[PDB]
């Protein structure tokens, strides 16, 4: 994608050496901010091929507030078992902040469904968030949220959302990160009767590890395809009935796939 | 400042008339991002003269874990009281959660002093975070934070950060608030023996409301003056132990200020 590419070229060009918690080495800059009108299509890169069975099983797993990667395996997607235990847990990762972020005076808040209940009575509302960054269940988590807070806004029916990432692994993160939020805006904007707006992305530490080089150039030297389009044959009664199928992504001819070390 | 009247051109021209839970209607654009690099100055808006002795006090305010008014009154600062209940409560707001956040088991997290911690010992940390939008608490809140989730990050020794705000009123707030955190950003570096890096603005619903068109139309038409310097005269052994003389700025010279009413 334009914005993708141009975000890589970035890097490169004005990014700072930097080692990290992996121990890989990285090229870092710090604050970004890009735009995708969804309507233009769904953002799904082309340069390279991603896997969607990945993606969409991700979100569906974060929607369900599920924190263990059983759900995950059953349907082939091995994405997060490098952070896994012995039992398949993750801690209170996205899933768990999002359904069920524990209150001190023993409650429970569950965003997801705050969200659509403000989206369709106060969509004028400027507190329509949902935050996975738990400080007080950090210590618990097998990885700190890398999208970490997120908000949308309404405008002429068209639903709209932000989301701020702290730590973006652009070679191979960001293009799932991406996928993954355009589909859930889609699937909000279908609940609440509204048109897909825009997805704006913002970064904090955004980097390229220092063996993902090589591909990063690869990739860089391809022209980004048209962009694929969404067709959701169904609508459920809740946000929470999605399934796999109820998903068709038409017209997706992206150029071949490119592998790379997963830092851990 | 030249970002600062470009952001408030936009939103007179892209602007979205919206009908606000005040009721004064505003103006609005979603997402939004800018950067000030320190090392040029002190980004104190000159179009307007600003209120400083209440931007300090209100930071020192924040640092010392203080949710009630009653410090800001001891100095002359007015900018919290149509918001505190009958004793000056505003509810666990910032400074609560950025110093003690109360985790769901009695224990308290004070994110500053986690901070200052890993500025020190792993600056090359990608979770420098801190955040005041505890989902667990906002009801007990006078006011859902609205700069609520900032990070700090390290490069070439220099101290940048990020802010991003969920709401902002671009004529009365913006300017506050981008001044607030610059001056953090001093104040944590000094600290650390570091070098004042970037301050990069991140907005959710940018917004100028409707009976300030008048105000800003004034301030559109008036030319940016050299941004000034702030001098830190002393240096404590703490970031909690600072004091309002501590602070100077040099070379400001504004124009004149604009009066102009708060939306409640
Ligand atoms: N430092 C990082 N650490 C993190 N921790 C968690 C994350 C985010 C989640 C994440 C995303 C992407 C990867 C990743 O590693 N991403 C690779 C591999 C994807 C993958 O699993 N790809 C799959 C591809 C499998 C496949 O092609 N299946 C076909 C077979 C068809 C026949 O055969 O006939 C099918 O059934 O459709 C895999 O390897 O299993 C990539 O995107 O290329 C890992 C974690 C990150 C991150 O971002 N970066
Ligand atoms: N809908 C909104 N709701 C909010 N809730 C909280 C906020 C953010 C905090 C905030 C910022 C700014 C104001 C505001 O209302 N901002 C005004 C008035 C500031 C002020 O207190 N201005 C002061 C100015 C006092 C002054 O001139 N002092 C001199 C005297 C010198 C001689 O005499 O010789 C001196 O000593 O330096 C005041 O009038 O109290 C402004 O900037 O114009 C209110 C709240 C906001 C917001 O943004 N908008
Ligand atoms: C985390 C999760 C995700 O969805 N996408 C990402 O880009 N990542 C990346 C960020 C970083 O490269 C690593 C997490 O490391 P750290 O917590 O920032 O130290 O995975
Ligand atoms: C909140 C506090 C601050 O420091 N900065 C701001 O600009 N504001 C403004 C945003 C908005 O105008 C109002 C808060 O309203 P809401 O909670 O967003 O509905 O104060």
């Amino acid at each position: 994608m334009k914005q993708y590419l141009e975000l890589m070229q970035k890097v490169l060009d004005e990014g700072t050496q930097k080692n990290d918690r992996t121990g890989t080495g990285t090229l870092s800059i710090f604050g970004h901010q890009m735009r995708f009108n969804l309507q233009d299509g769904f953002p799904l890169v082309t340069t390279k091929r991603c896997h969607l069975r990945s993606i969409i099983h991700e979100l569906l797993w974060f929607l369900q507030g599920d924190t263990n990667i059983a759900y995950l395996h059953e349907n082939n997607v091995t994405i997060w078992d490098e952070w896994a235990d012995e039992n398949g847990d993750l801690g209170p990762v996205y899933g768990k902040q999002w359904r069920a972020w524990p209150t001190p005076d023993g409650r429970h808040i569950d965003q997801i469904t705050t969200v659509l209940n403000q989206l369709k009575n106060d969509p004028d509302s400027r507190r329509i968030i949902v935050s996975a960054w738990n400080v007080g269940e950090l210590d618990k988590m097998a990885l700190a949220p890398c999208h970490a807070f997120f908000q949308f806004y309404v405008a002429d029916g068209k639903l709209s959302c932000q989301l701020y990432q702290r730590s973006c692994d652009v070679f191979l993160g960001l293009p799932f990160n991406i996928a993954s939020y355009a589909l859930l805006v889609h699937m909000m904007a279908q609940q609440c009767d509204l048109e897909v707006g825009d997805f704006v992305w913002t970064g904090g530490d955004t980097h390229l590890y220092s063996n993902h080089m090589d591909q990063t150039h690869l990739q860089l030297s391809r022209e980004p395809r048209p962009l694929p389009k969404l067709i959701i044959k169904r609508k459920p009664e809740s946000i929470f009935d999605y399934r796999f199928e109820d998903f068709e992504i038409e017209g997706y001819d992206p150029h071949p796939g490119i592998k790379a070390p997963v830092a851990i």
